[PDB]
């Protein structure tokens, strides 16, 4: 019932995450926008949870943890069971699809939660193209100047556009509506792909704010008593 959403930053063509366990840029305003969307709610009574895995917790700057304003979930095989609140704002998971289960449990949330983002690494958004309802990506290009930064971490984009499609002409709608954003809706072609989305440039990059929805699914089955 909880809308679940996957939202990360990546570096084009090959959708690159991550080197050797941390960003591989500093960007205030791709920060801000991550912290304005996931904290940001349109019901001031309910807060998001961000669930992230245990490399990702590991690499957030310790006086920035757990995220302000928002449920963190860590998952990690060495934890104890599906969802168990180990610190104020924090809880513990072994099992990322567990986890998703036991947050949609209206008994549980008391309809508090408003949405779930999936807030990384690689291996728990390998993990999340069949569970994400929805994919906020910021799509990074670098400025024909700048260096390429070296990477180790992608995005499945095989399958994320197998499952979804580019639907950024709803961005605006989609996000909590106090957000501001400083772009207008652009279409640009960048090394033979169509890139659509809410534009900024910072540093030696321009990037865009998109947002990818699950394809229209034919009706194979439904589950009868
Ligand atoms: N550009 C962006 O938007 C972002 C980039 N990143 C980048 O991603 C990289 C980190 O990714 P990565 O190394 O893949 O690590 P992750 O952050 O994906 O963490 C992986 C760990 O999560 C645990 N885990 C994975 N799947 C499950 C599951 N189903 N249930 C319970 N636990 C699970 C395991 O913990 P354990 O080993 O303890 O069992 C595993 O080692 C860094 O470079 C980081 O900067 C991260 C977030 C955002
Ligand atoms: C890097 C900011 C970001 N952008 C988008 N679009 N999606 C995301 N999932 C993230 C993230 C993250 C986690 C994080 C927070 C932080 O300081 C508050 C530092 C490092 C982070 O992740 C490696």
């Amino acid at each position: 019932k909880v809308p679940v959403v996957g939202i990360v930053a990546a570096l084009l063509p090959e959708m690159g995450i991550g080197f050797q366990g941390n960003l591989p840029w500093r960007l205030a305003k791709e920060m801000k926008y991550f912290r304005e969307v996931t904290t940001l709610t349109n019901d001031n009574s309910k807060q998001n949870v961000v669930i992230m895995g245990r490399k990702t917790w590991e690499s957030i700057p310790q006086k920035f943890r757990p995220l302000p304003k928002r449920i963190n979930v860590v998952v990690s095989r060495s934890f104890d069971g599906e969802l168990r609140k180990v610190e104020d704002g924090i809880y513990h998971s072994n099992s990322l699809r567990n986890c998703l289960t036991a947050l949609q449990s209206s008994l549980a949330n008391e309809n508090k939660i408003e949405r779930i983002y999936i807030i990384g690494g690689g291996e728990i958004y390998r993990q999340s193209m069949d569970l994400a309802d929805h994919w906020l990506i910021t799509k990074i290009m670098p400025l024909p100047e700048t260096t390429i930064p070296q990477m180790d971490t992608f995005l499945q984009k095989q399958e994320l556009e197998q499952r979804f499609y580019d639907n950024s002409d709803k961005l605006v709608d989609f996000l909590p509506s106090s957000i501001q954003l400083e772009g207008r809706l652009t279409s640009q072609e960048w090394n033979g792909e169509l890139v659509k989305g809410l534009p900024v440039q910072e540093k030696g990059y321009q990037f865009y704010f998109t947002l990818y929805t699950k394809k229209l699914e034919h009706h194979h089955h439904h589950h009868h008593h």
